[PDB]
């Protein structure tokens, strides 16, 4: 039935992330990524932290590489697997949890100074109820002094710049462009077309940056940093991506 039709979803984007997992390596991505997560992470003092977007593992592997103690959280269980291996990979051993961020706690019963939540995953909620419900879930995650770490896109620009935002983005040289092919209110459809001519077109759900800190604050969140953070090859005057520091206190 419907079985099938899901199936596809999650075997489409695991292909999605195999392919961008075989054609952009990690250390050229980490030296692209800056060290602005590691040295905010160490510059709270941050020992514990919680990674609630693991996808195949980028992110909880670099932490790792920095010293942080880390636990790599996942909806999808076919991550994590991939997450694990590419960390056992790179000589790390990582401690994987299927956890869903509308109940996060079920399985996972410690508190964290930080949670990140990187790659822009935190779009692919599409209902505003499950928004508040995940970052109520992270919050309760953190303790007292913890932070909120959570990225996306910058959708502003596409739904407003109009004519001028209709372009490819460009990442890691050209290896992969990301074109916005429909943008409204409520949905963002983006093409991904990779340097070997693979074709993925992934929905997200466009977040405003003053809707994302709104939400934030709403849910508890003491105190929120918004950063512009110009990844693409080709920078514009607009950063294609924000970073969202939330202090729970
Ligand atoms: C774009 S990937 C991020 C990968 C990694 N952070 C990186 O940048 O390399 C987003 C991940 O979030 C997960 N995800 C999406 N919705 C989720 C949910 N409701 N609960 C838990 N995980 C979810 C997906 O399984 C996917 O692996």
């Amino acid at each position: 039935e419907v079985r099938e039709s899901d199936h596809y979803e999650e075997e489409y984007v695991l292909g999605f992330v195999d392919k961008w997992d075989e054609l952009i390596d990690w250390e050229s991505r980490a030296e692209s990524e800056g060290d602005t997560i590691i040295n905010i992470l160490k510059e709270r003092g941050v020992k514990k932290v919680l990674d609630v977007a693991t996808g195949t593992g980028f992110n909880s592997v670099r932490l790792l590489q920095a010293g942080f103690d880390v636990v790599s959280a996942d909806g999808s269980a076919e991550m994590l697997v991939k997450a694990f291996d590419n960390a056992r990979d790179h000589g790390y051993l990582m401690r994987t949890v299927q956890a869903d961020w509308r109940w996060m706690n079920k399985d996972i019963h410690d508190k964290f100074d930080a949670i990140v939540c990187l790659g822009n995953s935190f779009t692919h909620l599409f209902d505003e109820g499950d928004r508040r419900k995940a970052l109520a879930e992270f919050y309760a995650l953190l303790k007292h002094d913890g932070v909120l770490l959570l990225d996306q896109r910058n959708y502003d620009a596409i739904l407003d710049d109009g004519y001028s935002s209709k372009h490819a983005h460009y990442y890691c040289g050209d290896t992969v462009s990301v074109y916005p092919e429909h943008v409204d209110e409520g949905l963002a459809r983006f093409k991904y077309e990779f340097s070997d001519g693979s074709v993925y077109n992934l929905n997200m759900f466009p977040l405003r940056k003053d809707y994302t800190r709104q939400l934030l604050h709403e849910v508890g969140f003491q105190e929120i940093n918004t950063l512009g953070d110009f990844k693409e090859t080709y920078k514009e005057d607009e950063p294609d991506f924000f970073l969202h520091v939330a202090e729970k206190n």
